[PDB]
């Protein structure tokens, strides 16, 4: 929608950790980076999915989302394993200044965005606010008793975890999208069944079901009609079933003769 | 069996590397790293696609190649950019300690090492020997000159910009692959002129050509036969053509009427 005042909200971690010399802003920041990293690649492929499919991409631009989406990925793997060799540093070499003022405002100012962007949501966007909220925690904890100074990387490690874990599962989807898995909502069992049901229909040969993206389903067939049946009669009966019951975007199926 | 002795011989490069504490044995490294993830993604996709396919993966295992593809590529980016902002660092920041007694030595290994792999080969193999004789050049300089120290940044930038050149290529053919376009050598025109020259057949609706990996190819088609034809006899010969002209692994060929 009009979520760009999340980008400047951005810099304020950037910039406000960089003078806190922090570390657990820096996973704020990177928990940000995903959530806007997948919004701008749902704009990008929106604005893409209206160009018409060329001779080249016959099939259109739909796996622009599932690409964004493992590019969104694998920069918040970016950001977490080097947040994760500087935290393994400091540990170690427990020599670093950290002021718990900037820390504090940055904190603030993290909470304040992840309860706007969760306003424009209304999961893991809770779990997030519940991350940000530690953050914040750990942020007094700094502030108020200076003595303490390992908080910082500790919340990194935990933070981090948490970020792999809330984003494992789109790993896996995309993983499964890109290998041409059959959807998650559709079964190949009920398909199979759908497509033999059909009068005529003998059996199947070749059936296969593939996803271009989350909404984007298509499938293919080798229906073996009996001789003595109608083939353009099975062919549009057995598509409008598919259409109806599984909402398959494409249906390509082969009638063959037993 | 070539990575089988140079696996071992990357790890010299690793040590060699840091008590070398250069940074063109890392683009080394790199390249070889590249190399190893390429073809050990290419026997485990191998050993994947000798597995059938399932009732989840109904064209089975053919995109674990390009996945694979995409991750040695993402690696190489990896590394090529820690390498990069090291060196800059380095650069601007000129206060550290180079000596040739090991990067001379790492560096023969290393241009021995892509000789017996240029020897197992028997493209980018020319270009990987310029590069290994680039940074050997480097180490000689560095070596026999202790007072120029710049050699190792400058010579970090250049081998990792060749680096980043020579697999741009895989990272487009990787891309078109998993967006689903065409395949390179499979033309549209081609395809649709064959299917509209077969006896019978009219037009052709929704063509769809994609590939799963680099040999691996499929199409669709809804051709609109003639009234006076015989569809099984068009869709016979339709999807001979096919596979005799363009090699298409599979095609599904659905037989409408005009």
């Amino acid at each position: 929608a009009a979520c760009a005042v999340c980008f400047v909200f951005m810099a304020g971690e950037v910039v406000g950790g960089y003078l806190a010399h922090s570390l657990a802003i820096m996973t704020d920041a990177a928990h940000l980076l995903a959530d806007v990293g997948s919004m701008m690649g749902s704009l990008f492929s929106l604005w893409l999915s209206t160009r018409p499919a060329t001779r080249t991409m016959t099939f259109g631009w739909h796996r622009s989302e599932t690409l964004g989406a493992l590019a969104s990925v694998v920069s918040l793997w970016m950001v977490t394993g080097i947040l994760l060799y500087l935290a393994f540093v400091r540990l170690l070499h427990s020599d670093y200044h950290i002021e718990g003022g900037a820390m504090l405002l940055t904190a603030s100012i993290a909470v304040c965005a992840n309860l706007l962007m969760a306003f424009v949501l209304h999961v893991h966007v809770l779990g997030d606010l519940l991350q940000s909220f530690g953050v914040l925690a750990a942020s007094i904890l700094i502030y108020f008793k200076p003595q303490y100074k390992a908080a910082d990387p500790i919340s990194t490690f935990l933070f981090s975890i948490c970020a792999l874990g809330s984003t494992a599962p789109t790993l896996r989807d995309v993983l499964r999208i890109l290998m041409e898995g059959t959807p998650r909502n559709v079964g190949f069992e009920p398909v199979r069944d759908t497509l033999l049901s059909v009068p005529g229909v003998r059996a199947t040969h070749e059936l296969h079901l593939w996803a271009l993206t989350l909404t984007y389903h298509v499938a293919s067939a080798h229906l073996a009609i009996d001789s003595t049946a109608d083939p353009e009669a099975v062919l549009a009966e057995a598509s409008s079933r598919l259409y109806s019951r599984f909402g398959f975007s494409s249906c390509t199926l082969q009638v063959e003769q037993y």
